[PDB]
């Protein structure tokens, strides 16, 4: 069992900056990816970030170049760097691993971003 604590989220000016925080206890140890997951008022939860255990990345295109995932295995955790934050940007992030059709963990409460102009 996974629990994932999510942290970092709230009210941004747009060209602004956060870091979202996703921090993982339990069976952790042999957790394989962990993604950022985006969901836009009224919109299906979409898949925005996501590391290996290795360290590789990939993206959604309308973050790439702005949203930087990382993740500190000391800490459990994984980071998401939000930069040149938009208004587009605003959602609840989540994070979360797929695992098969189901995921790793209970979806947290996640957090919310809201990016002002």
């Amino acid at each position: 069992q996974v629990q994932l604590q999510e942290s970092g989220g709230g009210l941004v000016q747009a060209g602004g900056s956060l870091r979202l925080s996703c921090a993982a206890s339990g069976s952790t140890f042999g957790i394989r990816t962990m993604g950022w997951y985006r969901q836009a008022p009224g919109k299906q939860r979409d898949l925005v970030a996501i590391i290996s255990s290795g360290g590789s990345t990939d993206y959604a295109d309308s973050v790439k170049g702005r949203f930087t995932i990382s993740r500190d295995n000391a800490k459990n955790t994984v980071y998401l760097q939000m930069d040149s934050l938009k208004p587009e940007d605003t959602a609840i992030y989540y994070c979360n691993a797929r695992v098969g059709i189901t995921m790793l963990a209970h979806w947290g409460q996640g957090t919310q971003v809201t990016v002002s102009s």
